[PDB]
């Protein structure tokens, strides 16, 4: 009808319970529980004039976007032919409008305090600015917080399996493109189930959990359509995206560019194979598990991870590595 207040989507309990989380240029991330589950929270100044975080304020039409593309996502749950819940579910989207809760400055304070803060403290919104506030499922720790955490190589497996599958399924559906998958964008949380349950254009299978439950995470420059018509992030124009060193990453968006031409409405599904590479990359050469591959079984787990690297940007997208490479068999 109109924005609510924030006392609508935090009611004083839900607000109470607020830790924060994460954090970027577009805001601040906090996690609370609801019904005795945890929950985590994503909030976004839109609308005005002020600079946040050193960066102008998304317009409504700028942020709806990303907001689409997050539900059509999360409904790949409870669909049929191709069904996943390997990307983050959200569980719903309000306009805001007030200052900042204190409650909220409060648990922001905390996180300055213990782990600091490249944000600015968000004390000085008016009682008139807007905010788009997104609830999700809570998706546990990032990636690469988790570099010293992981138990094996046999985990590192289930993770690239899962992320596969879910850009495959993605593909299939929704002819989908992630296009900044970093490992800041992969989290990671505890599962009881054994193994995880997708179907890919009607063909149902199962990759091993490891204990983990991956989801994957931010659309702000993800790319899907629906009966032709394309929902995308136009970085055509874009300088600073492109000129990045130090890692893989920056690579990856020059890449990309190369692939599609710089014209970024098209459909390359290459770029979930660039990232899927990265990622690969990152488990090889970055991440330190628990325990190494110390016996004949787990150097084979590496083996066939060192050859998944090696071979996998010969694959045309997500779909066809599923389908057809030996590490999936
Ligand atoms: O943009 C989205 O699609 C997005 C969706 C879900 C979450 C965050 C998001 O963006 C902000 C990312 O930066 C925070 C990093 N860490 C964590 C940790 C735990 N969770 N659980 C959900 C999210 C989350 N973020
Ligand atoms: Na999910």
């Amino acid at each position: 009808k109109g924005p609510v207040p924030f006392s609508h989507c935090l009611p004083t309990e839900k607000l109470q319970r607020c830790e924060k989380i994460g954090e970027g240029v577009f805001g601040e991330v906090f996690q609370t529980i609801a019904d005795h589950t945890p929950v985590a929270i994503k909030i976004i100044a839109i609308e005005g004039p002020d600079l946040v975080n050193g960066s102008h304020q998304k317009t409504f039409e700028e942020i709806l976007p990303e907001i689409i593309i997050s539900k059509e996502l999360s409904l790949l749950s409870g669909e049929v032919c191709n069904r996943t819940e390997g990307f983050i579910g959200l569980n719903s989207v309000h306009c805001v409008q007030g200052s900042y809760p204190p409650l909220l400055l409060k648990a922001w304070d905390h996180y300055n305090s213990t782990k600091g803060s490249a944000n600015d403290r968000p004390d000085f919104f008016k009682d008139d600015q807007l905010f788009i506030v997104l609830e999700f499922e809570f998706g546990g720790i990032d990636l690469e917080q988790m570099r010293t955490k992981l138990s094996s190589l046999a985990t590192a497996k289930s993770i690239l399996h899962q992320l596969t599958a879910s850009l495959a399924v993605a593909e299939a559906s929704l002819r989908f493109e992630h296009r900044d998958l970093h490992w800041g964008n992969v989290l990671l949380k505890k599962t009881s189930l054994k193994k995880l349950h997708y179907t890919l254009n009607g063909k149902s299978s199962t990759i091993p959990s490891c204990g983990l439950q991956v989801s994957i995470i931010d659309y702000t420059l993800s790319r899907l359509e629906r009966d032709g018509i394309v929902v995308f992030c136009d970085v055509s124009m874009d300088e600073d995206l492109f000129t990045g060193d130090g890692d893989y990453q920056f690579d990856i968006y020059r890449l990309m560019k190369k692939e599609n031409n710089n014209r970024w409405g098209e459909y390359h599904p290459y770029s979930n194979v660039l990232w899927l590479h990265y990622l690969t990359d990152k488990m090889l050469k970055q991440m330190t598990f628990k325990t190494k591959c110390n016996t004949p079984a787990m150097k084979q787990i590496k083996r066939k991870i060192q050859e998944f690297h090696r071979t996998m940007l010969n694959f045309s997208s997500a779909t066809d590595l599923l389908c057809q490479h030996s590490l999936f068999k």
